[PDB]
């Protein structure tokens, strides 16, 4: 009986850590499994707005248009688009959109608004003053003959945004957040 | 003895019970994997067209051209592109196409035939006269001049379809489905 | 005691083998994980260049320029997108690119250096001789008024190479080789 | 009878000269009375408005006030005594409101106002960027707060104009202009 | 003898009507110049009380007080200055002082005097119940304690006059009549 | 040829008479009227200065300050308005300044100079101390605590004279002659 002893205890530990094993793996690759999951249904909802003709860059489908239209028409598009003349809030989307643009102009959505008339974006994103002047082209905004209240993108280069009346027609950058 | 089967027979009833666990979770990882394999060679099937040029939706690749020509010129090299000229069956097919033209104006397979000119497509899906109705523009088909046989998508909405004579030249959506 | 060996000893045998099948499971389990890992990873790597309005082909991004410049002046501008004007060196890399380019017509690394005036490539690609005359157009290189010293593609067609002198303005196609 | 005539025709040459002596002398002590008659009443009409307390500059009479009131009860009390608070045209004009002054603070006809918020004069005095741009204190306008759209006087220099929030109480100088 | 009669007649004639008019001149002329010597001379007396500090009104100088004294003290002040409390007889007079007051309170020669307390100028001015009705601001006078016995300019307006008991310091305006 | 020669000679006599008058008062207007053009002059010289509201007195002009500062900082500020701490030459000066003072505190030109700390005007005004005893308050000079070396006017009388430290901010008149 003692050798039958001396093998049933030692199943008792390698059924234990075996059970602990078993559950320590389901458990990770459970979580694995879900975090794939997540990231392929993700990755299918992007795919298909690109495959549409749309740009992609931090979570925001921006449509370089194929059609010229005015400041406010473009914002009329983009909005018939469920979007908006695209706001700039940082440097990388700034770059991303002078690169994409290929050197063609893109009117976004400054405006000058209120009281003071100073500058904001259409889709209501906060004018940042500090950040918006390293991305305004040198001289710009300088409204000239009193009448350049609406902002587009010309160079391909950080200092891109020129003021410039609302009222003709240019290329435009459709903005829309990502949502999964 | 008395201890030795109250050690033995619950370790059948653990080891048994775990080594079904283990059938259910070899079944189920199984089918998962070969399910996200299948979904993984799809999405590279779908990626490579998008990434030269072409559109795609609902399983089929659509080329809006670069270039305008007329429309059998267009259908000549949509079949030169494994391909043809695009046959609309759906709502969601027609507004892809008007929305992704952004405004521009595409051949399609629309064609009359016979002495009394039916319509029909290209491609030989088959014309539903009651289905088409609310997709061709108002006033159209009115087969202007009585030279107006081949259709058209110009607008940028439902009613985009028009008639017109097929030896003009227009950009050109070819169409072919998806195939795994 | 012998139905407690009768018992115990199948007990040895089956956890064991099942074991054995638990190694196996974790082992190939992880091979496919890991495979797939960095299967999602390199997918990941090759879409965010073609969703800024590139162009992808065997481990190579092709940019196929929405604004032309000289052959030189796309050098430099390829330069400034880290890549430079795409150098032809397979069968597959001359039909992608006149089948993507559209009927349109770019520059390509193709420049004539020292005073015979040697064919060779701007991104130090080797330039073979007998591959390369397949790719030019019949009676192309002709260097036509002694001043063709740089090379285009123009046609839809395994022949699409034409010289041409090398500070006339074309669309260009940025060659960059994708990079992990 | 020679004598006679010798006589009588000097007679004719001296009176003719004196009678046209006469209409010179006539002729200038007009011109010159009724010029001094409208001096003299212009400045009968001067003095009386500086002998009730009120201070003259070029046309303009300016009330420096001996109770402090805020830019629009300012404003109103300066209608009230027919005038407004003044507006600055010239050099001249700032130099002497700041003279006068003192060195006390006064309320002027500085207000922003249009789409624009764009500085301009409570009388209607056309507000010039560029020739009102040396009469500011240095650093002003900064719009302290963002709610500085008023101005007035503080230092006893050209660079006199600050600009407040148009609520604070202040002494002001009333501005009417000379009227014969 | 014929043509020098014909000569001495007209000489006759012209020299009467040239003696005549000469005496226009200078009695017109004299007159006129001792006028303006008149006028210039009282003007010469108004300007040089006004440049000492003081204000002026159709024929009567008064000091507004840059010191506060109370009614009797500015009395025996104004006294000094050959002057009295302002008695105000016409409402322009009461205009005047109430405008250049400029909302500042001033002591006047509003006085009782008698058992029944009739009101009095100090200034021995007749005092005009009917004339001070309106002059009085609304309410005023009350006699507020039983001890209100002298009057002080209070508003901006007509209805300027407020007792108070004379013990009080206020601001005085020392009037004294104009005379050459 | 006798009743001609009876009209001739009154003819001349009259002639002659009234020609000597008519020099007479052409001289006589003359001398006038330059006589009264330069009084105009000055009269309009004067004006101006007391309109800015300053004070005159016998060819100088008194600026009674409307903000108080130290007896070197008043000197300052007078030399800045082209002026300097007021010097009394005699005692209608005197009179003048210490009744359009109004009880008020001004600073004058007294100093002490030199190791025995002599009297002296700042506007290098001769000291006549025979004279200067009479304007002196009873009393002072004393140099109260050996540092009063600084005049000021305080009382409203002719002995108004105080001496006091220099360093200690006071209300003070501007005194600068008028020269035409």
């Amino acid at each position: 009986e003692v050798s039958t002893l001396n093998a049933q205890i030692p199943e008792l530990k390698s059924d234990l850590e075996k059970a602990s094993a078993l559950n320590t793996k389901i458990r990770a690759l459970q979580g694995s499994l879900e975090n794939m999951s997540k990231l392929l249904k993700r990755q299918n909802d992007i795919l298909q707005v690109v495959s549409q003709g749309w740009k992609y860059f931090k979570g925001n489908f921006y449509y370089f248009s194929l059609i010229p239209k005015t400041w406010y028409s473009a914002e009329q598009f983009c909005v018939s688009r469920n979007s908006h003349l695209t706001s700039v809030t940082s440097e990388s989307e700034q770059e991303f959109l002078y690169k994409t643009a290929g050197g063609l102009i893109y009117w976004i959505g400054l405006t000058k608004a209120g009281m003071e008339g100073d500058w904001s974006w259409v889709d209501d994103t906060p004018f940042n003053k500090v950040q918006s002047a390293r991305f305004w082209i040198p001289g710009e905004p300088n409204n000239a003959g009193n009448n350049e209240h609406c902002g587009n993108i010309k160079a391909p280069s950080l200092q891109a945004w020129n003021d410039a009346p609302c009222d003709k027609t240019f290329l435009f950058i459709c903005k829309r957040p990502y949502v999964p």
